[PDB]
């Protein structure tokens, strides 16, 4: 079992992957912005609220995975919210509400994800590698298995087109 938002299964005793009690939602306490482990059930934000009816992500065409309300009516993915650039996270500790999507350059709207490829369903990011403009949504390229990761230097987060898969 795996965190849906960093992909990675973590052993972990204080940062542990809970399971969403209602739609198994796997997800690492920390990338998912919970404060404590609570003693009893766990719900995610969407199953707290409307528990019988799927969200759409405001940046991507997937309906499985991990949301957060956005601060304007909205749901998203976190890992949408991670890799576009210009959206937040109002409080970085939570990772909640989501924000600033009207940062987003309509650009990215207009990019073709060339995995579903769907224009105009979500907002795209592209390809690390310098002058490849092959385009992608983040939970696209996520379901794909293309190449994703984050590194801070000195957080910067490199994902790839599968030509441009790093060594
Ligand atoms: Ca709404
Ligand atoms: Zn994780
Ligand atoms: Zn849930
Ligand atoms: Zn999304
Ligand atoms: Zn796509
Ligand atoms: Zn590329």
């Amino acid at each position: 079992a795996v965190c849906c938002i960093c992909n990675d299964g973590e052993c972990q005793n204080s940062n542990v992957i809970l399971f969403c009690d209602m739609c198994n939602l796997a997800v690492h306490q920390e990338c998912y912005g919970v404060p404590y482990i609570p003693e009893g059930q766990w719900l995610c934000r969407r199953c707290l609220q409307s528990p019988s009816r799927a969200v759409d992500c405001a940046l991507c065409p997937n309906k499985g995975g991990a949301f957060k309300q956005t601060d304007d009516g909205r749901w998203a993915h976190v890992v949408c919210a991670l890799w576009i650039p210009e959206v937040c996270f109002a409080n970085t500790v939570f990772l909640e509400p989501i924000d600033s999507i009207e940062h987003i350059p309509p650009a990215r709207w207009k990019l073709t994800c060339y995995i579903c490829k769907q224009r105009g369903s979500g907002a795209c990011i592209q390809c690390h590698k310098a002058n490849c403009y092959t385009a992608f949504h983040v939970t696209c390229a996520q379901q794909a298995g293309l190449y994703m990761k984050m590194e801070p230097v000195r957080v910067r987060k490199t994902a790839y087109c599968d030509i441009h898969t790093p060594p």
